[PDB]
């Protein structure tokens, strides 16, 4: 079959705002976690200014859909700031979502640190609207090496097919941070790794379905639902989101369609 993806500069709630309910199937989410001075007219905190876009993403995700929310838990308590921990604490309060997994990215570089141990991990929550949600372990599985595989088979206590299939990955993923000299780089500080990214998209969204993003940033989930044979929203704030995005593109250099503009999110909703 043959995807879509419409992107476009503009706010979060904007695009949700279009978007009707229950029409995408899975949402990357990698917000900023401080507020903008401008939002200090008509906030006190990070979890006044975020629930809104929360309340919005859980309306536009179908029953079988799944969010997925990046974020750390060293949070210090700067007034405006928050983390991982600010949006889960609420979700438990006003959502009636499901908390399937709390991930924890590890990866394996870093900054050194003397008072402290050194950070190396980072989170992924990932909230099912509903108990139908998706889930496709096996298009996620590791495999086994030939030997470690083998000698499994010769196991009789152990399942035959579970062998074959592969290991679970575990809420624990030891994955590569992008480093500074990887072709992935389009310019984006924060670019996430598209190993992460694909990992979610198979095991959280069907061949098919809408994948969203409203922190697009540097245009990754494009790429990787293109990639993955799913349709995608993807919008940033920012106006160099599209130098990213045409960047993001010209990577990929198996048929899919790109199509700018908002008035155009329509294109990726429809269920083909
Ligand atoms: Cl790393
Ligand atoms: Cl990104």
């Amino acid at each position: 079959g043959t995807t879509r993806h419409v992107y476009d500069v503009c706010d979060c709630l904007d695009t949700l705002a279009k978007l009707p309910d229950d029409s995408v199937q899975l949402i990357i989410c990698d917000p900023p976690y401080n507020i903008m001075p401008a939002d200090w007219d008509d906030h006190m905190d990070y979890i006044g200014w975020a629930k809104r876009w929360l309340a919005e993403a859980e309306r536009v995700l179908s029953p079988t859909g799944s969010i997925a929310i990046f974020g750390g838990l060293q949070y210090q308590g700067e007034a405006g700031s928050g983390d991982l921990i600010s949006i889960i604490s609420h979700m438990r309060q006003n959502s009636k979502m499901l908390l399937a997994n709390l991930i924890i990215w590890n990866y394996p570089n870093g900054m050194s640190a003397q008072r402290f141990f050194a950070n190396r991990h980072e989170e992924i929550a990932w909230f099912a609207k509903t108990k139908k949600y998706f889930f496709d372990l096996d298009a996620v599985r590791e495999p086994y090496d030939e030997e470690t595989k083998a000698a499994y088979m010769k196991d009789k206590r152990l399942n035959p097919e579970s062998v074959e299939k592969g290991r679970n990955p575990t809420n624990v993923w030891r994955m590569s941070r992008l480093n500074g000299n990887s072709l992935e780089r389009v310019g984006h500080p924060t670019q996430k790794p598209a190993a992460v990214i694909e990992r979610l998209v198979r095991a959280l969204s069907h061949p098919g379905s809408t994948v969203l993003d409203f922190f697009a940033g540097s245009g990754v989930t494009a790429r990787v639902a293109i990639q993955e044979g799913r349709n995608s929203i993807c919008t940033d704030a920012a106006p160099v989101f599209k130098e990213y995005y045409q960047k993001q593109l010209t990577f990929l250099q198996r048929s899919y369609e790109i199509v700018e503009g908002a008035a155009n999110f329509g294109a990726a909703l429809q269920r083909g």
